Parts: C-alpha cells; structure tokens; sequence
C-alpha cells in the first residue's frame, strides 16, 4: 500500500544469470570435492553428464510436484510451466550450449580456482557444445 520515500536505487552493472555460473560451480565443486577428486581431467561424454545433468535438475524439483500429485493437490500450471523452461533450456543446449571444453588442463585449473569471478568467465576455455560434445561453430570453413 504504501512505498517509502526512497525509491528502489538500482545497479549500472548488468548482472549475470547462475544459469552460467552454477555451472562452471558444479563442474569446479565435482573436482574440488571427493566427488571427483581423484580425476584430474574429464572429456566430452562427462561434458554431456554434467551438462544434462544440470538442465534436468529440472526434473528432480518436478519430480517433487509430482510427489504432491498425491497430497491431492498438483500445480496445474507450475508443473507444466516447470517443464516448459526444461525446453527452452534444452533448446539452448540443442544450439550449442555453452560448456567448457573441459578436457583442458589449463582451463579445468582455471575452472577449479573459480573464486566466483565474472571475469574468470572470460578467460575460462568456454565454447559451444552440442549434445554428446560436439563443436558447435558458426561456419568458418
């Protein structure tokens, strides 16, 4: 009802999105933990692993509201809206989603010292990769 006299001051930096972010996280807390600890490098089939993985992560919060199906009550529309960001994500994916190559040993060290820099997501070995890995390029040849 009733707003403050101050007005919601706002930043002059463009945010990014974790959709960028939490992934490079993931693939650095996989390596930096025991998780994977012992594997130094990975390749292109652990790209789509984790890749899908973190796209369906989805399916696991739906997996939830399919859970509450049974409580008698389902988000008739949330559930659907859920699985709906799935296909754009997957679609993005589709169009070469953007991963790191994730079998170089500079930029898996670089990926591991990650201290959540926004530059880092620059300087990091970041391409796009299609489905099982495949190298998505604009045509330059």
């Amino acid at each position: 009802m009733r707003e403050d006299k101050i007005a919601a001051k706002k930043k002059l930096h463009q945010d990014k999105r974790v959709h960028e972010l939490a992934r490079v996280k993931f693939m650095q807390d996989v390596v930096n933990s025991d998780t994977f600890k012992g594997q130094p490098i990975f390749d292109h089939a652990h790209t789509r692993e984790f890749i899908q993985s973190f796209i369906e992560r989805d399916d696991t919060e739906l997996d939830e509201l399919k859970k509450k199906r049974r409580s008698n009550r389902p988000p008739s529309n949330r559930q659907v809206l859920l699985q709906q960001r799935r296909d754009q994500e997957l679609k993005e994916f589709k169009a070469g989603f953007l991963c790191p190559d994730l079998s170089d040993a500079k930029n898996m060290e670089f990926l591991r010292n990650w201290n959540g820099t926004f530059g880092l997501l620059n300087t990091l070995r970041l391409i796009r990769i299609n489905d099982k890995g495949e190298q998505v390029v604009g045509g330059n040849e």
